């Protein structure tokens, strides 16, 4: 929109409010409900039930909860200034490469660093809950990532502006209108940095996760998905969500959602 060109301070400050609004309207669960349900945690019997579940059933349940989270990320993008003004090829390029990374950041709200548990299917559970997945190295890496993010003590507004920058990334391979994405990213970084300056919160800039860790977590996920697909190809074909397979398994629901 406007933010495909240079922006004044006043336009930057209103971009802050716009992004913070779009995130408030499109976050799956409210922070207050997540924090308040930390007292209810899975029993040792319930954890065993999850661990004794079959691998392909666990993978399918997790793929559906992941797809649900992606759907709110897509709606977040559609409410972001300039995203719908972009061409549809670039919209799909940004979502295909960022929607998972955004979910990985949003996840720190559902994570409790006090006991290293995460809110999953109604209760809080540690990473042993997912032992039936057979990717304990990836699970551990994601729990560590949420742990380091929780150390930053994000506000909701900070998560809003950070995840906006995760999505609007002009370096994604395949962008057709790169410079126009470059300007949108530039204005969104001013909005982010303006908010941190105003709230005396710039010290977190040097504490943010490095660029290659969100990309590395996403690669590990595609890595483990291909290993699961080789072991259970009909499960993926018959029971995985279409949006999930479009994003992480090559071969169009994004087209529909974007319109
Ligand atoms: C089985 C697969 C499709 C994924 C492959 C391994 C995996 C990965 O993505 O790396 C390991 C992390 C998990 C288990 C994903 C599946 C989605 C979930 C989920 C967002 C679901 C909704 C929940 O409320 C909560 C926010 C707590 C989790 C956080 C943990 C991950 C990201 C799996």
């Amino acid at each position: 929109n406007l933010y495909f060109q240079g922006a004044s301070l006043t336009e930057i400050e209103h971009l802050v409010q716009s992004v913070c609004k779009s995130y408030r309207e499109t976050c799956q669960l409210r922070l207050e409900d997540l924090l308040r349900q930390r007292s209810n945690i899975f029993s040792r019997e319930e954890v065993t039930g999850y661990q004794r579940k079959s691998m392909w059933e666990m993978w399918e349940r997790c793929a559906h909860h992941l797809t649900e989270a992606i759907q709110y990320v897509v709606e977040f993008a559609k409410r972001l200034s300039g995203f719908m003004e972009l061409c549809q090829n670039d919209q799909i390029v940004l979502l295909k490469a960022g929607a998972m990374e955004v979910v990985l950041v949003r996840m720190c709200r559902a994570y409790n660093a006090d006991n290293r548990t995460v809110f999953f299917e109604g209760k809080y559970g540690g990473m042993e809950l997912f032992r039936a997945l057979g990717c304990s190295e990836l699970i551990s890496s994601i729990f560590d990532f949420s742990h380091s993010l929780s150390a930053l003590h994000f506000s909701e507004d900070e998560i809003a502006l950070y995840t906006a920058l995760v999505l609007i990334n002009a370096h994604r391979p395949g962008l057709q209108e790169k410079r126009k994405v470059e300007q949108l990213q530039y204005n969104l970084e001013l909005a982010f940095h303006h908010h941190l300056c105003k709230t005396h919160r710039q010290s977190i800039l040097a504490k943010l996760p490095p660029k290659g860790k969100l990309r590395s977590l996403c690669s590990q996920h595609v890595e483990r998905l291909q290993i699961f697909q080789h072991l259970h190809p009909i499960v993926v074909q018959a029971a995985f969500p279409p949006l999930y397979k479009e994003l992480f398994s090559g071969g169009k629901i994004l087209h529909r959602l974007l319109q």
